């Protein structure tokens, strides 16, 4: 595709995040880039507003699939490069399992040479001792499977997946995500087969940074078509 063609190289990526999750409000820049080409985002967010009122890895699906690897052979379905420059709004619910949501919208575009994410996230519903309000899940993550199809009528797709965040204590908190996205020009898109997304990623810290903050490096590759 034609916005396929603006990922070839190492692309500079902006992120900006306002929430408010059982009416505690904050903040989140970010700023790094990502390289398509091997699938790969690296990014620093900073929660400009103080300390995260939720844990770090809960934000880590809301804070640019467009990055995706996608092999040669399933060049025809990646949405998201055929939406670009003009971009796409991505929408999500993230149902925690025995405790509370998130609802996202965020728009994804090309400003200039700039991937930009900007979102909005309303969490509600959360309980006070649980693991997200609690601060109880540890600071890693583990790798997904994200399940892409098409939504015809709305010249977009409604994509699904479970993260699986470890817990200090030893078990795991599910969330499951429900997530569609709409192209924002008028331009044709591509609308893919069903597929997946493969993802991994490291969380880590930047020992000169004194601000609450979270150091990503991720991995994203299509699969799912045969070859």
């Amino acid at each position: 595709s034609k916005g396929e063609e603006l990922f070839t190289g190492v692309v500079p990526i902006l992120v900006e995040l306002d929430g408010d999750v059982n009416g505690h409000k904050f903040s989140v820049s970010g700023e790094g880039e990502g390289d398509a080409t091997y699938g790969k985002l690296t990014l620093k967010f900073i929660c400009t507003t103080g300390k995260l009122p939720v844990p770090w890895p809960t934000l880590v699906t809301t804070l640019v699939q467009c990055f995706a690897r996608y092999p040669d052979h399933m060049k025809q379905h990646d949405f998201f490069k055929s939406a670009m420059p003009e971009g796409y709004v991505q929408e999500r619910t993230i149902f925690f399992k025995d405790d509370g949501n998130y609802k996202t919208r965020a728009e994804v575009k090309f400003e200039g040479d700039t991937l930009v994410n900007r979102i909005e996230l309303k969490g509600i519903d959360f309980k006070e001792d649980g693991n997200i309000l609690g601060h109880k899940l540890e600071y890693n993550y583990n790798h997904h499977k994200v399940y892409i199809t098409a939504d015809k009528q709305k010249n977009g797709i409604k994509v699904n997946f479970k993260t699986r965040h470890n817990i200090e204590d030893g078990s795991v908190q599910l969330a499951d995500h429900y997530q569609q996205n709409t192209p924002i020009g008028d331009g044709p898109v591509l609308l893919p087969d069903n597929h997946y997304l493969h993802t991994h990623s490291k969380l880590s810290k930047d020992p000169n940074e004194k601000r609450d903050h979270m150091v990503l490096l991720e991995f994203v590759t299509a699969a799912g078509i045969t070859l």
